[PDB]
């Protein structure tokens, strides 16, 4: 309608290790009383080839819903490591953050993740066993890509394809 809307968000602890929470303090709007939470989702893509290797990080629920400009802290687990393909692991991602209202997506954000190497060493030459402990992610938190959907809320009445996942 929109009842809520996105204001602003603010990636936090960045960069920051593979292992380590993710962290955004998220500003949004709330125009009306609801009657649902609002659903608050992070999802780190696995691979650029496929919803298959996607995994849900973290999702909380954020209510009741109060009338007016609200912030709050997200934090969100990291993924497993050893469920993402061991040659996709050491590469820029991204990650989606969605809020849904009684199961209903109404915004997205989506941020390209930079993995790389801690050391000179091991950034020229990888070695086949990956070490997670010596990922530095980076999330390129300038880059937000925001897609809103329109939604019913109480009343009735690989680049490439990264990019594409970003959308």
């Amino acid at each position: 309608a929109s009842i809520v809307s996105l204001l602003g968000i603010k990636v936090l602890n960045n960069p920051a290790k593979f292992t380590d929470p993710y962290e955004f303090e998220i500003t949004f709007e709330c125009l009306e009383s609801l009657k649902h939470d609002l659903e608050w989702k992070l999802t780190y893509v696995g691979s650029s080839r496929s919803l298959d290797h996607d995994q849900e990080l973290d999702s909380i629920l954020v209510g009741p819903v109060p009338v007016g400009v609200n912030k709050f802290v997200f934090s969100a687990d990291p993924p497993s490591a050893e469920l993402i393909p061991a040659s996709e692991l050491v590469s820029v991602t991204v990650i989606l953050l969605s809020c849904s209202y009684d199961g209903r997506e109404f915004v997205r954000v989506g941020y390209y993740v930079n993995n790389e190497y801690d050391e000179e060493e091991l950034r020229e030459n990888p070695p086949a066993k990956v070490q997670v402990d010596h990922i530095v992610r980076n999330i390129l938190a300038e880059k937000p890509r925001v897609t809103r959907f329109n939604i019913v809320w109480d009343n009735a009445a690989k680049e490439i394809k990264l990019a594409r996942r970003l959308r």
